[PDB]
Formats: structure tokens, C-alpha cells, sequence
């Protein structure tokens, strides 16, 4: 008897997990868009910004950035 | 005589208890085999709900959900 009862449980669970995985594949798609939100416009500048005789060299990066995203 | 009447009682009782276990196996089927599920549709969102420098961070989660079951 046991084998048929087990197969029935695993059939129905198979349908449920397969549908959930298909829905997840459709559900990913909106996240892909955000990978393109930024673009950098023109040349930026680097400037030596550290104080005289300081242990660390520290530069200053100025760039135009454009954010086309919603965040 | 005795051995044959006892063999017959155990044949009859065997039929009875075997059929009882077969009917029980058919009686399991509805409980183990409910089809349909919570389906999650598209992307959801997480939003910071935390306010006023509270000790525990709380997040809103909003998502579209479809119950295809009967409960
Ligand atoms: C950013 O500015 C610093 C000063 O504000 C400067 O430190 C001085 O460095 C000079 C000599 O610079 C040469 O040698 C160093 C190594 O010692 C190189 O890293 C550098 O590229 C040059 O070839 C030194 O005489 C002086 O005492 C330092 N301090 C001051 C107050 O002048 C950094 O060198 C400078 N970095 C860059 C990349 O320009
Ligand atoms: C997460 O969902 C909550 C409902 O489950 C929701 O509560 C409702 O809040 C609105 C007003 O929310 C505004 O103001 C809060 C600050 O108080 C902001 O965090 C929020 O972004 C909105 O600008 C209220 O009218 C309504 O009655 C509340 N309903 C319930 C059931 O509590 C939260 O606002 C929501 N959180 C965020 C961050 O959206």
C-alpha cells in the first residue's frame, strides 16, 4: 500500500515546487533593470588633497554622475 | 476438526483486517493530497519601517500573493 501513498505526496509537492520556481524566475526580472541606473558624464578630476607632511596620500575625485534610477 | 475451523476463522478475520487497512489507506488520500498553494507573484519590496532611533530595526515587506488552495 505504502508506495502509492508516498508517490501521491511527491507528485503534488513536485507540482507546487515547480510552479513556485517558475514564478520566482518571472519574479526576478524587475531587479535586473537597476543594474543600469548610473552613468558617468565627461572627464572627472583628481586633486592631491592631503595636508603637508601627512602620513597618508589622499586624493579628491570629482565626477558628474547621472542617476536614472528610482532610488 | 479443530484445526480447520481455526484456519477458517483466521481466513475470515484476515480478510476483515486486510480490508479495514485498505479502507484506511483510501481514507488517508484526502488529507495527504490537497493540491494548490500560496503562489508569490512578481517582485515584492522591503522598506525601512524603523523610526525615532528605536533599539530594534523593523522592515515593511509588501508582496503580491495568490492563494490557490481552499483554506
Ligand atoms: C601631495 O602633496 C604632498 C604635500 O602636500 C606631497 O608631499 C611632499 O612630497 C615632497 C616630494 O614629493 C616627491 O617625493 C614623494 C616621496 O617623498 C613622491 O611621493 C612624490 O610623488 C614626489 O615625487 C617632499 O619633499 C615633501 O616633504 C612632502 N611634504 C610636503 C609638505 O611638501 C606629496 O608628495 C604629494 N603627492 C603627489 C602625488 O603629488
Ligand atoms: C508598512 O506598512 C504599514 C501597514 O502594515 C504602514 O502603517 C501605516 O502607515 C500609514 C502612514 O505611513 C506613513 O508614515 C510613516 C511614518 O509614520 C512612514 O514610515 C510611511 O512611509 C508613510 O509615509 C498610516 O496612515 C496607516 O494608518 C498605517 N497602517 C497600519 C495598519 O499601521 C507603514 O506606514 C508602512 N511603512 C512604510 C515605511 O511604508
Amino acid at each position: 500500500l505504502s508506495g502509492a501513498i508516498v508517490a501521491l505526496i511527491l507528485v503534488i509537492a513536485g507540482v507546487i515546487i515547480a510552479i513556485a520556481v517558475v514564478l520566482f524566475a518571472f519574479g526576478l526580472i524587475p531587479g535586473i533593470s537597476n543594474q543600469g541606473s548610473i552613468q558617468v558624464l565627461g572627464s572627472g578630476t583628481i586633486t592631491n588633497s592631503t595636508a603637508s607632511g601627512s602620513s597618508r596620500t589622499i586624493y579628491n575625485i570629482t565626477i558628474t554622475v547621472k542617476n536614472t534610477g528610482t532610488t
